[PDB]
């Protein structure tokens, strides 16, 4: 068995590297939020605090970790702080995520309302109180669920321990079932699964509203023909039945208004005619919806896909974060489950141990990539701060 100093200086080298990376990249992000106004949002606010938990994972947990793999002797309530102040990181995150997923939902779903319901002093106050219960949930151990009453006196004798000290070694002093149960399946696994369920809502909703977009100027369209080669004013009538429905339930600014009250105004003209049974006389009116089509109802439609397309590649975006803290934090979690419900099983090895520990660490680094490598306004920005001062 080769000197514990050997990988452990390999661990605590990488575990250096990651907190450097981890502190420049986020520190950038609340940078350019707080530079570019285009940037100052309440989804960002989240992203903010976000970039923050990863910040403070760079300056604090890191140091913890590389702490507690040395098994030092210390008082069992500060070796829990140690084990246990990464966990109030991760959860402090899972709210951040949980509130963009929310937050662009409500986006998607009610646009008009968003910007009376999602306001800056809400976000700020909703961020405040996640923290709070992120400390609440994460330091729960410190509060008496813990190993503290039952210590290894073996490792703590050869190791020279004092009184109301343990050997500082996470598995020792945090509680499986706490891992496993409360930390696992309720604060992380029902979050990650609850944002898996508001993103595929977003993106149905994105999905039912193109949709319906065309379907709305499909029928325009189809029913300008079914007038065109129409043989009497009923025929003419129930088509521009149709197409006023259809114009009114699309309305539902400037250019976008007098664009559809032009609509509606040529439908009535066209409607009235066809009342009185003047047929050849409803289909020259109606012909000429075909230059308000061309000149304002196209642009509408154009300008709305456009948004909702926007709004579908910016949901992928974040959802990809959430996805990337999956992978690196599953790892960690799942070892965990095996060390709990297979005592049979020979523990995970130390190496991997710490390689996922490493790898959960790694979360804290990628989100700035992602940021700049898929929205525009992040990468313009970091550029401009590069550019300058760097
Ligand atoms: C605002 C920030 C920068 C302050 C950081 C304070 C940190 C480093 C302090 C706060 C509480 C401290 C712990 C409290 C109690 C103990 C038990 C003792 O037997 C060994 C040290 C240990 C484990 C301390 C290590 C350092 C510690 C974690
Ligand atoms: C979320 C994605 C990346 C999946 C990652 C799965 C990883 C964490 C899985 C795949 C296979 C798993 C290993 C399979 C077999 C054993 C042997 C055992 O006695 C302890 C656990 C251990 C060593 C498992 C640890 C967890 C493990 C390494
Ligand atoms: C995040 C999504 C993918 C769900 C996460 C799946 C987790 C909870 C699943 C994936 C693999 C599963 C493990 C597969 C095999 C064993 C060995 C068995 O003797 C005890 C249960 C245990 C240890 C399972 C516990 C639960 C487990 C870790
Ligand atoms: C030490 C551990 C963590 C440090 C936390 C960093 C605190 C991060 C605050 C950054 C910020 O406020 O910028 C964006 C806003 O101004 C937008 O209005
Ligand atoms: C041991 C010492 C205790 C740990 C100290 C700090 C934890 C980090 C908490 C960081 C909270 C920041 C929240 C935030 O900055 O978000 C504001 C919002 O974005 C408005 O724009
Ligand atoms: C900026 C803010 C950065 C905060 C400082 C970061 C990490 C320090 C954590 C280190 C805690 C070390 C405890 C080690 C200890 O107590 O050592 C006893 C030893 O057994 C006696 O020989
Ligand atoms: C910044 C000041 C933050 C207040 C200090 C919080 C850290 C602290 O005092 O922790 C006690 C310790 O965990 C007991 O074991
Ligand atoms: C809801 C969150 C409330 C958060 C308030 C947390 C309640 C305080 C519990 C506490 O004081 O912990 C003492 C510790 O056990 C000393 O050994
Ligand atoms: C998502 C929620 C996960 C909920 C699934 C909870 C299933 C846990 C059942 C269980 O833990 O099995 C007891 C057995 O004795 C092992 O110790
Ligand atoms: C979704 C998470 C659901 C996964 C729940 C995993 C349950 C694992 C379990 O019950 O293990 C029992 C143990 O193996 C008995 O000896
Ligand atoms: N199981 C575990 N162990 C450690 N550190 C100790 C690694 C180890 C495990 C066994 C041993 O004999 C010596 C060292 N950190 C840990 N962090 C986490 C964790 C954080 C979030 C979810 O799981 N689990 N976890
Ligand atoms: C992810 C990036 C690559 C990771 C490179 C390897 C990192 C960690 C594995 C180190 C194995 C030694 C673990 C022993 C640690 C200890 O006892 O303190
Ligand atoms: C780059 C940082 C170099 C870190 C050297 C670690 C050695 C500490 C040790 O294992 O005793
Ligand atoms: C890892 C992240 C890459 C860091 C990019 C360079 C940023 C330097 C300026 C800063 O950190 O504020
Ligand atoms: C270590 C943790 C420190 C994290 C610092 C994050 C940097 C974020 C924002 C920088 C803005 C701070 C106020 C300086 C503004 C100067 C100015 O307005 O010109
Ligand atoms: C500004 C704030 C900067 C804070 C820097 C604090 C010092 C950094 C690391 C302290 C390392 C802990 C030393 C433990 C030695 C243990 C021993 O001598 O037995
Ligand atoms: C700044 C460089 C930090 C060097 C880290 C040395 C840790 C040594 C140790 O684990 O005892
Ligand atoms: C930007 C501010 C960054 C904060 C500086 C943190 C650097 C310190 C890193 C690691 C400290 C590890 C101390 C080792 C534990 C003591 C080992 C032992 O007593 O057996
Ligand atoms: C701010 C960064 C602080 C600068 C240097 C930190 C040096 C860390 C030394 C850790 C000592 C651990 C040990 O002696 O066993
Ligand atoms: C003092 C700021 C931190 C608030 C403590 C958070 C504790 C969590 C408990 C309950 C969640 C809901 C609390 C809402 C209270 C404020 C509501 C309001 O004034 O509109
Ligand atoms: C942005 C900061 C938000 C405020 C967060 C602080 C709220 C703390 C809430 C619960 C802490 C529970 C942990 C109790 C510590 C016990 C200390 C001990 O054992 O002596
Ligand atoms: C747990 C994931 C929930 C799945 C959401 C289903 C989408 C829907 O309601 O149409
Ligand atoms: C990164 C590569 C690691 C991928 C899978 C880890 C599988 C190794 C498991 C070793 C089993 C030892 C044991 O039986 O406890
Ligand atoms: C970029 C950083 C990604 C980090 C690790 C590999 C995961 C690849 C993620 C795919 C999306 C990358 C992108 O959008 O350009
Ligand atoms: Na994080």
């Amino acid at each position: 068995g080769a000197p514990p100093i050997m990988g452990s200086s390999v661990y605590i080298t990488v575990e250096l590297a990651i907190a450097v990376l981890a502190i420049l990249g986020n520190v950038l992000v609340c940078w350019a939020v707080w530079l570019n106004s285009n940037l100052q949002n309440v989804t960002n606010y989240f992203v903010v605090s976000l970039a923050a938990a990863d910040i403070a994972v760079g300056v604090l947990a890191i140091p913890f970790a590389i702490t507690i793999s040395t098994g030092f002797c210390a008082a069992c309530h500060g070796c829990l702080f140690i084990a246990c102040f990464v966990l109030v990181l991760t959860q402090s995150s899972i709210f951040s995520l949980l509130a963009i997923a929310i937050d662009r939902y409500i986006a998607i779903r009610i646009p008009l309302r968003y910007n009376g319901l999602v306001t800056g002093t809400r976000a700020k106050g909703i961020i405040a109180i996640c923290w709070v219960l992120s400390f609440a949930i994460g330091l729960t151990p410190m509060l008496g669920w813990n190993n503290c009453g039952q210590p290894k006196e073996g490792k703590n004798h050869s190791q020279g321990c004092g009184e109301g000290q343990v050997a500082c070694l996470f598995e020792d002093v945090v509680p499986m079932n706490y891992m496993v149960y409360f930390n696992f399946f309720a604060c992380v696994l029902v979050p990650l699964l609850l944002m898996l369920g508001v993103y595929l809502r977003i993106f149905l909703a994105a999905r039912r509203q193109l949709a319906d977009l065309e379907d709305n100027w499909e029928t325009l369209n189809d029913n300008l023909k079914v007038i065109e080669k129409a043989d009497n004013a009923a025929q003419v009538k129930d088509a521009l039945t149709k197409m006023r429905a259809a114009a009114l339930d699309a309305q539902k600014m400037k250019d976008f208004r007098h664009g559809f009250d032009i609509l509606v105004g040529q439908i009535d003209d066209a409607l009235k005619l066809a009342n009185e049974g003047k047929v050849k006389e409803a289909q020259a009116a109606a012909e000429q919806l075909k230059t308000t089509r061309n000149a304002y109802i196209q642009k509408y439609l154009e300008r709305a896909r456009s948004t909702l397309q926007k709004e579908v590649h910016a949901a992928k975006s974040l959802a990809i974060i959430v996805g990337l803290f999956a992978l690196c934090w599953l790892p960690l979690h799942i070892i965990n489950c095996f060390t709990f419900f297979c005592p049979d099983c020979s523990h995970a090895p130390l190496w991997l141990m710490y390689l996922a520990i490493v790898l959960s660490h790694t979360n804290s680094v990628v989100n700035p990539f992602i940021y700049a490598y898929r929205i525009r306004e992040f990468r313009q920005t970091f550029r401009k701060i590069i550019r300058s001062h760097v």
